[PDB]
């Protein structure tokens, strides 16, 4: 089997994307953020206390003929950006883009923290992280590509981000029409459970390569690039007037900057992130300061490929028995 959906970006940022999700019979449609750097596919639910539900389409399981309480299962999760879900478990039928597992944990939440809350075009998070990450208990669960990759006609799934525009997760199958070039494969650790691999090295705008290892997680549930601060420094010190601000939280830069490109590498290939693809636009409305989209990961422990890096690539998620990721241009 295969599946194909498309997602889309949830504002003109590119601040995160949706793709929808069948859940239950009949289906129930929900606009999920896809998070190769998690492990949980929760949803707004019946159950979430209504005060924290505003404008987002929830889960209703008792509408649901397939869908079976799992008796004493709870899950609590706490993301990198200090947001924060929990509550119970059904397994229920969940479809994507025509790919379908049956008896897939479907996790309720009866909480959700204020920035969920907030963004109204978020149902909820399906990761695609390892499942050793996985937060129900006492009985941890799969995550939908561990459950389907065995009916998968290949044990993959890849991401094709867009910049400013949809693009497509496939599961099952290498779409050769969606990229340019040869896709480069390159080693990965599950020792955390994430897609953590080893980047070869860097370059800013039309400079020259500098060799290093880089190591970070693909992650499509962080929207931006968070890189070693010698490299966040190189990058931001080619253009004029760029600043960190503590008071903002990261490096910003005055809007009428041209910004240049950001290289990194992945073996012997090169990804190019496109300057434009750096920009977040003011730090607040109307303000000629913006909020830049690569950004230092010394406060967090790990360096980030988030969106503005994969929506760079044709990304491959190699879940054979030995994963490895692929990046390829496009």
């Amino acid at each position: 089997s295969t599946g194909s959906a498309t997602t889309t970006p949830i504002d003109s940022l590119d601040d995160a994307y949706i793709t929808p999700v069948q859940i239950g019979t009949p289906a129930q449609t929900l606009n999920l953020d896809f998070d190769t750097g998690s492990s949980d596919l929760w949803v707004f639910s019946s159950e979430t206390t209504a005060s924290e539900v505003d404008g987002q389409t929830i889960y209703t399981p008792s509408k649901s003929t397939t869908a079976k309480l799992l008796s004493g299962a709870t899950w609590s999760i706490s993301y990198g950006d200090g947001s924060s879900s929990s509550g119970d478990v059904y397994t229920d039928t969940v479809s994507v883009g025509g790919l379908t597992v049956t008896g897939q944990a479907v996790e309720s939440a009866k909480k959700v923290s204020s920035s969920f809350t907030e963004d109204s075009t978020i149902d909820g998070l399906l990761g695609l992280a390892f499942s050793t990450l996985n937060t129900v208990s006492p009985t941890q669960q799969k995550t939908f590509f561990d459950n389907a990759k065995a009916s998968l006609d290949s044990p993959v799934f890849t991401a094709d981000l867009g910049y400013h525009a949809p693009g497509t997760y496939n599961f099952g199958f290498i779409d050769t029409t969606a990229y340019t070039g040869s896709i480069t494969y390159t080693a990965v650790s599950t020792k955390q459970g994430f897609w953590e691999w080893t980047s070869t090295g860097y370059a800013v705008g039309s400079g020259t390569f500098k060799s290093t290892s880089i190591d970070g997680i693909a992650d499509t549930g962080t929207t931006l690039l968070y890189l070693p601060a010698t490299v966040v420094s190189a990058y931001w010190a080619q253009v004029s007037g760029a600043k960190s601000s503590s008071s903002v939280g990261g490096y910003v830069f005055p809007c009428s900057a041209t910004l240049p490109s950001f290289t990194f590498g992945v073996g012997s290939a090169r990804i190019v992130i496109p300057g434009d693809y750096i920009d977040f636009g003011p730090i607040s409305t109307g303000s000629s300061s913006c909020f830049g989209g690569i950004q230092s990961s010394a406060g967090i422990g790990i360096n980030i490929f988030g969106d503005v890096a994969l929506k760079a690539a044709f990304v491959v998620f190699n879940g054979a028995t030995t994963p490895t990721l692929g990046f390829a241009s496009k």
